[PDB]
Protein backbone atom coordinates (compact mmCIF):
# COMPACT_ATOMS: atom_id res chain seq x y z
CA UNK A 1 0.00 0.00 0.00
CA UNK A 2 1.19 3.57 -0.49
CA UNK A 3 3.29 5.56 1.98
CA UNK A 4 0.84 6.80 4.68
CA UNK A 5 2.23 10.37 4.75
CA UNK A 6 1.76 10.57 0.99
CA UNK A 7 -1.83 9.35 1.17
CA UNK A 8 -2.64 11.96 3.86
CA UNK A 9 -0.65 14.75 2.17
CA UNK A 10 -2.81 14.23 -0.88
CA UNK A 11 -6.11 14.25 1.02
CA UNK A 12 -5.05 17.41 2.87
CA UNK A 13 -3.67 19.22 -0.21
CA UNK A 14 -6.74 18.23 -2.21
CA UNK A 15 -9.08 19.69 0.43
CA UNK A 16 -6.86 22.76 0.84
CA UNK A 17 -6.86 23.29 -2.94
CA UNK A 18 -10.66 23.05 -3.14
CA UNK A 19 -11.02 25.86 -0.63
CA UNK A 20 -8.48 28.03 -2.49
CA UNK A 21 -10.61 27.50 -5.56
CA UNK A 22 -13.63 28.95 -3.74
CA UNK A 23 -11.52 31.91 -2.65
CA UNK A 24 -10.39 32.60 -6.22
CA UNK A 25 -13.86 32.31 -7.76
CA UNK A 26 -15.11 34.88 -5.22
CA UNK A 27 -13.33 37.63 -7.20
CA UNK A 28 -12.03 38.39 -10.68
CA UNK A 29 -8.23 38.50 -10.67
CA UNK A 30 -7.86 38.52 -6.91
CA UNK A 31 -4.27 38.70 -5.80
CA UNK A 32 -4.35 36.18 -2.93
CA UNK A 33 -1.62 34.15 -1.18
CA UNK A 34 -3.15 31.02 0.43
CA UNK A 35 -1.86 27.93 2.26
CA UNK A 36 -3.72 24.68 1.40
CA UNK A 37 -1.84 22.77 4.05
CA UNK A 38 -2.48 25.32 6.81
CA UNK A 39 -6.23 25.41 6.42
CA UNK A 40 -6.26 21.60 6.50
CA UNK A 41 -4.46 21.07 9.79
CA UNK A 42 -6.78 23.37 11.78
CA UNK A 43 -9.88 21.68 10.31
CA UNK A 44 -8.42 18.32 11.32
CA UNK A 45 -8.27 19.56 14.95
CA UNK A 46 -11.75 21.01 14.56
CA UNK A 47 -12.77 17.43 13.81
CA UNK A 48 -12.32 16.45 17.47
CA UNK A 49 -13.73 19.50 19.29
CA UNK A 50 -16.89 19.21 17.20
CA UNK A 51 -19.57 16.54 16.93
CA UNK A 52 -22.69 15.16 15.33
CA UNK A 53 -23.82 16.59 12.03
CA UNK A 54 -21.27 19.42 12.25
CA UNK A 55 -18.43 16.90 12.52
CA UNK A 56 -19.79 14.82 9.66
CA UNK A 57 -19.91 17.87 7.40
CA UNK A 58 -16.24 18.51 8.14
CA UNK A 59 -15.25 14.89 7.56
CA UNK A 60 -17.21 14.63 4.31
CA UNK A 61 -15.56 17.74 2.94
CA UNK A 62 -12.15 16.52 4.06
CA UNK A 63 -12.37 12.97 2.82
CA UNK A 64 -10.96 11.48 6.02
CA UNK A 65 -11.33 11.28 9.83
CA UNK A 66 -8.39 11.85 12.21
CA UNK A 67 -9.97 9.30 14.55
CA UNK A 68 -9.69 6.62 11.86
CA UNK A 69 -7.06 3.96 12.29
CA UNK A 70 -3.62 5.13 11.14
CA UNK A 71 -4.71 8.63 10.04
CA UNK A 72 -3.36 10.44 13.11
CA UNK A 73 0.10 8.90 13.40
CA UNK A 74 0.34 9.23 9.59
CA UNK A 75 -0.31 12.96 9.66
CA UNK A 76 2.36 13.37 12.34
CA UNK A 77 5.01 11.51 10.32
CA UNK A 78 4.19 14.01 7.59
CA UNK A 79 5.11 17.01 9.74
CA UNK A 80 8.33 15.24 10.72
CA UNK A 81 9.18 14.54 7.11
CA UNK A 82 8.45 18.14 6.05
CA UNK A 83 10.55 19.57 8.87
CA UNK A 84 13.59 17.31 8.48
CA UNK A 85 17.14 18.81 7.98
CA UNK A 86 17.52 16.59 4.94
CA UNK A 87 15.23 18.91 3.01
CA UNK A 88 17.91 21.64 3.30
CA UNK A 89 15.22 24.28 2.85
CA UNK A 90 13.27 24.94 6.03
CA UNK A 91 9.57 24.35 6.80
CA UNK A 92 8.13 24.57 10.33
CA UNK A 93 4.62 23.66 11.50
CA UNK A 94 2.98 24.04 14.90
CA UNK A 95 -0.66 23.59 15.89
CA UNK A 96 -2.30 24.89 19.07
CA UNK A 97 -5.68 24.97 20.77
CA UNK A 98 -6.45 27.72 23.28
CA UNK A 99 -9.61 26.99 25.34
CA UNK A 100 -11.51 29.10 27.89
CA UNK A 101 -9.96 28.23 31.25
CA UNK A 102 -13.28 27.56 32.99
CA UNK A 103 -15.21 25.82 30.18
CA UNK A 104 -16.29 22.40 31.39
CA UNK A 105 -14.72 20.00 28.91
CA UNK A 106 -16.21 16.62 28.10
CA UNK A 107 -14.42 13.77 29.90
CA UNK A 108 -11.85 12.25 27.61
CA UNK A 109 -11.44 15.17 25.19
CA UNK A 110 -8.08 16.35 26.51
CA UNK A 111 -6.51 12.87 26.92
CA UNK A 112 -7.78 11.95 23.45
CA UNK A 113 -6.55 15.13 21.73
CA UNK A 114 -3.09 14.52 23.14
CA UNK A 115 -2.92 10.95 21.79
CA UNK A 116 -3.68 12.31 18.30
CA UNK A 117 -1.82 15.61 18.09
CA UNK A 118 0.66 15.01 20.95
CA UNK A 119 -0.22 18.37 22.44
CA UNK A 120 -2.13 19.74 25.42
CA UNK A 121 -4.98 22.23 25.33
CA UNK A 122 -3.66 25.59 26.46
CA UNK A 123 -6.22 26.95 28.89
CA UNK A 124 -6.55 30.72 28.92
CA UNK A 125 -8.84 33.26 30.53
CA UNK A 126 -10.58 35.23 27.81
CA UNK A 127 -11.97 37.66 30.43
CA UNK A 128 -8.69 39.57 30.59
CA UNK A 129 -9.00 40.07 26.82
CA UNK A 130 -5.80 42.01 26.14
CA UNK A 131 -3.75 39.41 27.98
CA UNK A 132 -5.35 36.46 26.20
CA UNK A 133 -4.95 38.17 22.81
CA UNK A 134 -1.30 38.87 23.59
CA UNK A 135 -0.74 35.27 24.65
CA UNK A 136 -1.89 33.88 21.29
CA UNK A 137 -0.52 36.70 19.06
CA UNK A 138 2.88 36.14 20.67
CA UNK A 139 2.55 32.39 20.02
CA UNK A 140 1.98 33.03 16.32
CA UNK A 141 4.85 35.50 16.14
CA UNK A 142 7.43 33.08 17.52
CA UNK A 143 6.15 30.19 15.38
CA UNK A 144 6.23 32.20 12.14
CA UNK A 145 9.73 33.38 13.16
CA UNK A 146 8.53 36.97 13.54
CA UNK A 147 6.81 37.05 10.15
CA UNK A 148 3.20 37.11 11.37
CA UNK A 149 2.77 39.49 14.31
CA UNK A 150 -0.67 40.69 15.38
CA UNK A 151 -2.74 37.86 13.92
CA UNK A 152 -5.47 39.20 16.20
CA UNK A 153 -6.65 42.80 16.10
CA UNK A 154 -8.62 44.33 19.00
CA UNK A 155 -12.18 43.30 18.11
CA UNK A 156 -10.95 39.77 17.40
CA UNK A 157 -11.21 38.52 20.97
CA UNK A 158 -13.63 39.29 23.80
CA UNK A 159 -14.86 37.81 27.07
CA UNK A 160 -17.27 35.61 25.08
CA UNK A 161 -14.42 33.91 23.19
CA UNK A 162 -14.45 30.30 24.38
CA UNK A 163 -12.14 28.66 21.83
CA UNK A 164 -9.42 29.38 19.29
CA UNK A 165 -7.65 26.82 17.01
CA UNK A 166 -4.39 27.92 15.37
CA UNK A 167 -1.81 26.69 12.83
CA UNK A 168 1.60 28.32 12.29
CA UNK A 169 3.51 27.53 9.08
CA UNK A 170 6.93 28.81 8.11
CA UNK A 171 8.94 28.23 4.91
CA UNK A 172 12.43 29.59 4.26
CA UNK A 173 14.01 28.21 1.06
CA UNK A 174 16.86 29.27 -1.29
CA UNK A 175 16.65 28.89 -5.09
CA UNK A 176 18.59 26.00 -6.54
CA UNK A 177 19.73 28.39 -9.26
CA UNK A 178 19.59 31.97 -7.93
CA UNK A 179 18.50 34.73 -10.23
CA UNK A 180 21.42 37.03 -11.13
CA UNK A 181 21.39 40.53 -9.62
CA UNK A 182 22.35 41.63 -13.13
CA UNK A 183 19.04 40.90 -14.86
CA UNK A 184 17.11 42.49 -11.99
CA UNK A 185 15.42 45.55 -13.48
CA UNK A 186 12.33 47.68 -12.88
CA UNK A 187 9.36 47.36 -15.21
CA UNK A 188 6.92 50.23 -15.58
CA UNK A 189 3.16 50.60 -15.51
CA UNK A 190 1.88 47.16 -14.48
CA UNK A 191 -1.40 48.48 -16.00
CA UNK A 192 -2.47 48.66 -12.36
CA UNK A 193 -6.09 49.69 -12.02
CA UNK A 194 -5.45 53.33 -11.19
CA UNK A 195 -1.95 54.55 -12.08
CA UNK A 196 1.72 53.72 -12.84
CA UNK A 197 4.11 51.61 -10.73
CA UNK A 198 7.73 50.40 -10.92
CA UNK A 199 7.62 46.58 -10.57
CA UNK A 200 11.09 45.10 -9.96
CA UNK A 201 11.82 42.24 -12.34
CA UNK A 202 14.25 39.35 -12.16
CA UNK A 203 15.35 37.21 -15.09
CA UNK A 204 17.53 34.28 -15.93
CA UNK A 205 18.05 31.85 -18.79
CA UNK A 206 18.63 28.27 -17.76
CA UNK A 207 17.20 24.75 -18.05
CA UNK A 208 13.83 24.48 -16.35
CA UNK A 209 11.29 21.68 -16.08
CA UNK A 210 8.43 22.70 -18.33
CA UNK A 211 5.18 21.40 -19.76
CA UNK A 212 2.49 22.91 -21.94
CA UNK A 213 -1.02 22.62 -20.60
CA UNK A 214 -4.34 23.09 -22.38
CA UNK A 215 -7.50 23.58 -20.32
CA UNK A 216 -10.64 21.67 -21.49
CA UNK A 217 -11.85 24.90 -23.11
CA UNK A 218 -8.85 24.97 -25.42
CA UNK A 219 -6.66 27.39 -23.47
CA UNK A 220 -2.89 27.11 -23.50
CA UNK A 221 -0.91 27.66 -20.29
CA UNK A 222 2.77 27.03 -19.72
CA UNK A 223 3.70 25.38 -16.44
CA UNK A 224 7.28 25.86 -15.24
CA UNK A 225 8.97 24.28 -12.20
CA UNK A 226 11.47 26.37 -10.21
CA UNK A 227 13.45 24.22 -7.64
CA UNK A 228 14.76 25.08 -4.17
CA UNK A 229 18.30 23.95 -3.37
CA UNK A 230 17.54 20.87 -1.28
CA UNK A 231 15.63 19.41 -4.22
CA UNK A 232 12.63 18.28 -2.16
CA UNK A 233 10.55 21.44 -2.75
CA UNK A 234 9.78 23.59 -5.81
CA UNK A 235 7.58 26.48 -6.93
CA UNK A 236 5.40 25.73 -9.94
CA UNK A 237 4.48 28.74 -12.05
CA UNK A 238 1.60 28.88 -14.48
CA UNK A 239 0.82 31.65 -16.89
CA UNK A 240 -1.43 31.58 -19.96
CA UNK A 241 -0.01 31.48 -23.48
CA UNK A 242 -2.06 34.52 -24.54
CA UNK A 243 -3.17 37.50 -22.38
CA UNK A 244 -6.79 37.34 -23.55
CA UNK A 245 -6.99 33.91 -21.94
CA UNK A 246 -8.27 34.35 -18.35
CA UNK A 247 -6.41 32.63 -15.49
CA UNK A 248 -9.83 31.59 -14.14
CA UNK A 249 -10.00 29.03 -16.93
CA UNK A 250 -7.23 27.18 -15.10
CA UNK A 251 -8.29 27.66 -11.47
CA UNK A 252 -11.73 26.18 -12.20
CA UNK A 253 -10.21 22.70 -12.85
CA UNK A 254 -7.19 23.07 -10.57
CA UNK A 255 -6.74 20.14 -8.21
CA UNK A 256 -4.03 18.42 -6.18
CA UNK A 257 -3.82 15.63 -8.71
CA UNK A 258 -3.67 18.01 -11.69
CA UNK A 259 -0.52 19.51 -10.18
CA UNK A 260 0.65 15.94 -9.70
CA UNK A 261 0.11 15.21 -13.40
CA UNK A 262 1.83 18.47 -14.37
CA UNK A 263 4.99 17.23 -12.70
CA UNK A 264 4.69 13.91 -14.48
CA UNK A 265 4.80 15.54 -17.94
CA UNK A 266 7.73 17.98 -17.76
CA UNK A 267 11.14 18.10 -19.47
CA UNK A 268 14.31 20.08 -18.80
CA UNK A 269 14.11 22.76 -21.53
CA UNK A 270 16.18 25.96 -22.04
CA UNK A 271 14.05 28.97 -21.19
CA UNK A 272 14.19 32.65 -20.33
CA UNK A 273 12.48 32.92 -16.95
CA UNK A 274 11.22 36.35 -15.97
CA UNK A 275 9.75 36.62 -12.50
CA UNK A 276 8.59 39.73 -10.62
CA UNK A 277 10.31 40.38 -7.29
CA UNK A 278 7.47 40.63 -4.76
CA UNK A 279 6.34 40.75 -1.12
CA UNK A 280 2.65 40.04 -0.70
CA UNK A 281 0.68 40.07 2.57
CA UNK A 282 -2.90 38.84 2.58
CA UNK A 283 -5.72 37.92 4.98
CA UNK A 284 -8.60 35.74 3.80
CA UNK A 285 -11.97 35.09 5.44
CA UNK A 286 -12.74 31.40 5.02
CA UNK A 287 -16.41 31.55 5.94
CA UNK A 288 -17.92 31.54 2.46
CA UNK A 289 -15.42 28.95 1.02
CA UNK A 290 -15.96 26.43 3.84
CA UNK A 291 -19.69 27.02 3.65
CA UNK A 292 -19.56 26.59 -0.14
CA UNK A 293 -17.73 23.33 0.34
CA UNK A 294 -20.60 22.20 2.58
CA UNK A 295 -19.71 23.05 6.19
CA UNK A 296 -22.63 25.29 7.23
CA UNK A 297 -23.67 24.22 10.74
CA UNK A 298 -20.42 25.17 12.48
CA UNK A 299 -21.20 28.78 11.57
CA UNK A 300 -24.83 28.74 12.82
CA UNK A 301 -25.32 29.55 16.54
CA UNK A 302 -28.17 27.11 16.98
CA UNK A 303 -26.92 24.12 14.96
CA UNK A 304 -23.18 24.20 15.52
CA UNK A 305 -22.63 20.92 17.30
CA UNK A 306 -19.50 21.34 19.49
CA UNK A 307 -20.52 18.58 21.91
CA UNK A 308 -17.30 16.58 21.76
CA UNK A 309 -15.56 19.47 23.50
CA UNK A 310 -18.21 20.89 25.86
CA UNK A 311 -21.91 20.21 26.55
CA UNK A 312 -21.98 23.15 29.00
CA UNK A 313 -22.87 25.96 26.57
CA UNK A 314 -23.74 25.99 22.83
CA UNK A 315 -20.87 27.21 20.63
CA UNK A 316 -20.38 28.11 16.96
CA UNK A 317 -17.44 29.52 15.01
CA UNK A 318 -17.54 33.29 14.63
CA UNK A 319 -14.58 33.69 12.33
CA UNK A 320 -12.35 31.48 10.20
CA UNK A 321 -9.41 33.33 8.70
CA UNK A 322 -5.93 32.88 7.26
CA UNK A 323 -3.16 35.46 7.24
CA UNK A 324 -0.37 34.78 4.73
CA UNK A 325 2.83 36.73 4.08
CA UNK A 326 5.32 35.79 1.31
CA UNK A 327 8.55 37.23 -0.08
CA UNK A 328 10.01 36.12 -3.44
CA UNK A 329 13.46 37.48 -4.38
CA UNK A 330 16.74 36.65 -6.19
CA UNK A 331 17.98 34.19 -3.56
CA UNK A 332 14.74 32.43 -2.69
CA UNK A 333 11.38 32.49 -0.92
CA UNK A 334 10.28 33.11 2.66
CA UNK A 335 6.60 32.55 3.40
CA UNK A 336 4.39 32.21 6.50
CA UNK A 337 0.78 31.39 7.26
CA UNK A 338 -1.45 31.64 10.33
CA UNK A 339 -4.84 29.96 10.08
CA UNK A 340 -7.27 30.44 12.96
CA UNK A 341 -10.78 29.27 13.78
CA UNK A 342 -12.29 31.44 16.53
CA UNK A 343 -15.43 31.00 18.67
CA UNK A 344 -17.29 34.31 19.13
CA UNK A 345 -15.65 37.57 18.04
CA UNK A 346 -15.65 39.99 15.09
CA UNK A 347 -13.60 39.88 11.89
CA UNK A 348 -12.22 43.04 10.31
CA UNK A 349 -13.68 43.00 6.74
CA UNK A 350 -11.73 40.88 4.24
CA UNK A 351 -9.01 42.56 2.17
CA UNK A 352 -9.50 42.19 -1.59
CA UNK A 353 -7.27 43.31 -4.47
CA UNK A 354 -7.34 42.63 -8.24
CA UNK A 355 -4.92 42.77 -11.20
CA UNK A 356 -3.80 40.53 -14.12
CA UNK A 357 -2.30 37.63 -12.26
CA UNK A 358 -0.24 34.47 -12.55
CA UNK A 359 -0.48 31.36 -10.40
CA UNK A 360 2.25 29.85 -8.23
CA UNK A 361 2.37 26.72 -6.04
CA UNK A 362 5.06 25.85 -3.47
CA UNK A 363 5.12 22.06 -3.13
CA UNK A 364 7.00 19.34 -1.25
CA UNK A 365 7.51 16.82 -4.00
CA UNK A 366 8.33 13.65 -2.05
CA UNK A 367 5.02 13.82 -0.08
CA UNK A 368 2.91 15.89 -2.49
CA UNK A 369 2.08 18.55 0.04
CA UNK A 370 1.16 21.90 -1.51
CA UNK A 371 2.20 24.39 1.15
CA UNK A 372 1.30 27.66 -0.60
CA UNK A 373 -0.61 28.92 -3.66
CA UNK A 374 -1.18 32.36 -5.03
CA UNK A 375 -2.30 34.71 -7.74
CA UNK A 376 0.25 37.50 -7.90
CA UNK A 377 0.26 40.28 -10.51
CA UNK A 378 1.85 39.71 -13.89
CA UNK A 379 3.54 42.72 -15.55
Amino acid sequence: VHHPPSYVAHLASDFGVRVFQQVAQASKDRNVVFSPYGVASVLAMLQLTTGGETQQQIQAAMGFKIDDKGMAPALRHLYKELMGPWNKDEISTTDAIFVQRDLKLVQGFMPHFFRLFRSTVKQVDFSEVERARFIINDWVKTHTKGMISNLLGKGAVDQLTRLVLVNALYFNGQWKTPFPDSSTHRRLFHKSDGSTVSVPMMAQTNKFNYTEFTTPDGHYYDILELPYHGDTLSMFIAAPYEKEVPLSALTNILSAQLISHWKGNMTRLPRLLVLPKFSLETEVDLRKPLENLGMTDMFRQFQADFTSLSDQEPLHVAQALQKVKIEVNESGTVASSSTAVIVSARMAPEEIIMDRPFLFVVRHNPTGTVLFMGQVMEP
